[PDB]
């Protein structure tokens, strides 16, 4: 590992009990990142697998996209997530399945055999990890895929660095973010072997998630009141009302990467 994640910071900040919380609150029930169950529906709209299929979750936070994958497929489904309190939390709201496994370990210590899973998911998660790291999860990810198995990825991305501005910076750092432009990341997966890559970008898509986030939110503002605290709403609509802003800007990106082992 090169840069490894900073657990503490990230369990003390970004993924506080009451941040937590308050992405579920946006974001719907189990889901803590763009879209929610409405944006993994999207995503997963092409995919096909079955009830004999084996699928890993990368990051699999609260346990949302495991669940769906299982109830949509009736996969196999195994979520690693290097946060231990929400892996907790995702055992405890999925005993019902059996078909679903989450595991608290970073991904860059966990070992699968070669050929293991049907598809790699992974959603806003891969942004945590610094360049190297990033290439090392891909080879590993390509080695851990069936002959024939799909890496399915959504990941913040950016534009180059002399267009970032003071609180674009200041964001990147307090979330300890490494991003890079849509095209890079896809050619990193690409170099790696991987086969019909698509590089997407799909910052349309998410500014559409954004402004419909943001604006249910503000009309939830008393109820939202009522159960978590003014500071939390603050962040909400502060933390959106930039990443809208900073989108449309082409600054803060959105991307979409799906690519396949081909033997
Ligand atoms: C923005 S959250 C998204 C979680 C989930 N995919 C979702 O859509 O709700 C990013 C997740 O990546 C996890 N994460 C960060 N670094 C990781 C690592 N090295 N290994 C496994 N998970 C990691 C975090 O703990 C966090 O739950």
């Amino acid at each position: 590992i090169s840069e490894p994640v900073d657990i503490k910071y990230l369990e003390n900040n970004q993924y506080s009990d009451e941040g937590i919380k308050a992405y579920e609150f946006i974001f719907g029930e189990d889901y803590i990142s763009s879209g929610g169950i409405i944006a993994t529906t999207k995503i997963l709209s092409d995919i096909q697998l079955d009830a004999n299929s084996k699928v890993l979750d990368i990051g699999s936070g609260l346990g949302g996209g495991c669940k769906y994958i299982n109830e949509k497929y009736g996969a196999h489904v195994h979520g690693v997530d290097i946060c231990e309190k929400m892996v907790t939390i995702a055992k405890l709201r999925n005993q019902d399945k059996a078909k679903i496994e989450f595991e608290a370990k970073d991904i860059l210590k966990k070992d699968f055999p070669e050929s293991t899973f049907d598809m790699i998911y992974s959603r806003d998660s891969i942004l945590h990890l610094s360049y190297a790291d990033k290439k090392m999860l891909f080879e590993k990810c390509y080695k851990w895929l069936k002959p024939n198995g799909i890496l399915l990825i959504t990941d913040y991305c950016a534009d180059k660095i002399e267009n970032w501005d003071e609180e674009f910076k200041a964001y990147i750092k307090k979330r300890k973010y490494t991003l890079m432009p849509i095209q890079e990341y896809g050619d990193l997966i690409k170099s790696c072997k991987f086969q019909n890559v698509e590089a997407k970008d799909i910052s349309d898509y998410w500014l559409e998630l954004l402004q419909l986030e943001l604006s249910k939110l503000e009309e939830k503002k008393e109820e939202f009141l009522k159960v978590y605290s003014i500071k939390e709403y603050n962040s909400l609509k502060d933390g959106w009302t930039r990443k809208i802003k900073d989108t449309k800007r082409d600054l803060q990106k959105w991307g979409y990467f799906k690519a396949q082992k081909m033997i």
